C-alpha cells in the first residue's frame, strides 16, 4: 500500500483519511464519511486538534490551520462509536526524527 499527497489541504485530507483507518483499527486507507459526518455531527469524534482549530473540515481551514492540523496530526484521534473490525492495533509507528 503506497501514498501520495500534494498540498497541504491534500495532506490533511488525507490525514483525517488515513487515521480513520486507525481508528477503526484497519491497515489500508479508508475513506471518511464526510457525508454522514456533515449529516450527522455524532459520527466520528474528533480530538487532540490544534488551538483555534476545531473539529470541522480542512476546507474550512487555511493553509496556516492546516499546517497545525498537520503539525498535531499525532494529536488528532477519531472516534468511531461503531464496533471493530478485527485487526491487531498499531500504537505509534515510530521512524527517524528530524529535531
Amino acid at each position: 500500500g503506497s501514498s501520495g499527497s500534494s498540498g497541504l489541504r491534500e495532506q490533511v485530507q488525507d490525514l483525517f483519511n488515513k487515521k480513520y483507518g486507525e481508528a477503526l483499527g484497519i491497515k489500508y486507507p479508508v475513506q471518511v464519511p464526510y457525508k454522514r459526518i456533515k449529516s450527522n455531527p455524532g459520527s466520528v469524534i474528533i480530538e487532540g486538534l490544534p488551538p483555534g482549530i476545531p473539529f470541522r473540515k480542512p476546507c474550512t481551514f487555511g493553509s496556516q490551520n492546516l499546517e497545525r492540523i498537520l503539525a498535531v496530526a499525532d494529536k488528532i484521534k477519531f472516534t468511531v462509536t461503531r464496533p471493530f473490525q478485527g485487526l491487531i492495533p498499531k500504537p505509534d509507528e515510530s521512524g527517524p526524527s528530524s529535531g
